């Protein structure tokens, strides 16, 4: 039951939301990272500084071999393994068992971090962005394949350290956001690739080309902590918040994420840091809806004893050469449906939120643009 499924993901902020799940028979309990930003499901699988357990094939009677090496270098770091597939289940999750794909981690560089409590990651996008290549099945997909569960889940990401919220399987948990919910399409199934229409800041339009804000694409992704922006949108947006923001001046680190920005406990002033609304296209011809975030999104708080009679943070938007990525700073608060049988992602306002007594996240719409151009880039 999706009341069963409530509360089911924990982990540090900034660190990563993380699912219980098993693997093998008898089964081996790991923490595993839920990321919608990739899509094989890849664990650890020898002994690491950082792991405080990990998956021992020779265990399991169920793991089979499929005598296939993969080597998985991202920007940041790199993992190499050995691909086979076992039973795989999920506690706090649909109540079946299912036979997967798994990428055993056998040696790695800075992909594992140091307290996050995660073990491996659950790739949740499409085959197309699996690796070595789309014939490796995701999990997700086999999942389906294999039981009656509905082809959706929906995140509720909710932002001391420790973080929590909900990964729902196979449906839409009605107890976890207000309002209503507003669709964009999925454009195409790789990462789960969405179109940005209009950006504004403190109700001020960036006034660019909508192809701007999606170059080379713009994807909702659990695994990135940030709002990611092409270069060009991400120059116009700092402007514009530094014009809001005037009052106080912050060092130029601050704004490339190199510097945090402290105040005494309590009195951060919120209040000069503009609201930021992204405007998704809709179902409809030239409709949008929007999603408006707060400063509690995009500056967050870095937890650290030492620095604690201040409250610091981080600017949690930077520059991307690789198109906007919708991390947790757009995520949390808000109730994310990955409607992959009809195409598309649904937005609401959370249970889970941040408002502070003068402005509230919103999911709002619709909105009209007779200007007839398609802001997809490719
Ligand atoms: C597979 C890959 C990947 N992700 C992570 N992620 C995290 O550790 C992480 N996750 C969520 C959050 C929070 F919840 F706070 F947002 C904070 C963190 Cl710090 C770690 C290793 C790694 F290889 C590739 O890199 C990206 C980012 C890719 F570049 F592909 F986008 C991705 N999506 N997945």
């Amino acid at each position: 039951s999706f009341v069963e499924m409530v509360d089911n993901l924990r982990g540090k902020s900034g660190q990563g939301y993380y699912v219980e799940m098993t693997v093998g028979s008898p089964p081996q309990t790991l923490n595993i990272l839920v990321d919608t930003g990739s899509s094989n499901f890849a664990v650890g699988a020898a002994p690491h500084p950082f792991l405080h357990r990990y998956y021992q094939r020779q265990l399991s009677s169920t793991y089979r071999d499929l005598r296939k090496g993969v080597y998985v270098p991202y920007t940041q770091g790199k993992w190499e393994g050995e691909l086979g597939t076992d039973l795989v289940s999920i506690p706090h999750g649909p109540n079946v068992t299912v036979r997967a794909n798994i990428a055993a981690i056998t040696e790695s560089d800075k992909f594992f971090i140091n307290g996050s409590n995660w073990e491996g990651i659950l790739g949740l996008a499409y085959a197309e962005i699996a690796r070595p290549d789309d014939s490796l099945e995701p999990f997700f997909d086999s999942l389906v394949k294999q039981t009656h569960v509905p082809n959706l889940f929906s995140l509720q990401l909710c932002g001391l350290a420790s973080v929590g919220g909900s990964m729902i399987i196979g449906g839409i948990d009605h107890s976890l956001y207000t309002g209503s919910l507003w669709y964009t399409p999925i454009r195409r199934e790789w990462y789960y690739e969405v179109i940005i229409v209009r950006v504004e800041i403190n109700g001020q339009d960036l006034k660019m080309d909508c192809k701007e804000y999606n170059y080379d694409k713009s994807i909702v992704d659990s695994g990135t902590t940030n709002l990611r922006l092409p270069k060009k949108v991400f120059e116009a947006a700092v402007k514009s918040i530094k014009a809001a923001s005037s009052t106080e001046k912050f060092p130029d680190g601050f704004w490339l994420g190199e510097q945090l920005v402290c105040w005494q406990a309590g009195t951060t002033p919120w209040n000069i840091f503009p609201v930021i609304s992204l405007y998704l296209m809709g179902e409809v011809t030239n409709q949008s809806f929007r999603i408006t975030i707060l400063p509690q999104q995009y500056l967050r708080p870095v937890e650290d004893v030492a620095t604690s009679q201040d409250d610091c943070y981080k600017f949690a938007i930077s520059q991307s050469s690789t198109g906007t990525v919708m991390g947790a700073v757009i995520m949390e608060g808000f109730y994310v449906v990955f409607d992959r049988a009809r195409k598309r992602i649904g937005f609401a306002v959370s249970a889970c939120h941040v408002h502070d007594e003068f402005r509230t996240a919103a999911v709002e719409g619709p909105f009209v643009t007779l200007d007839m151009e398609d802001c997809g880039y490719n």
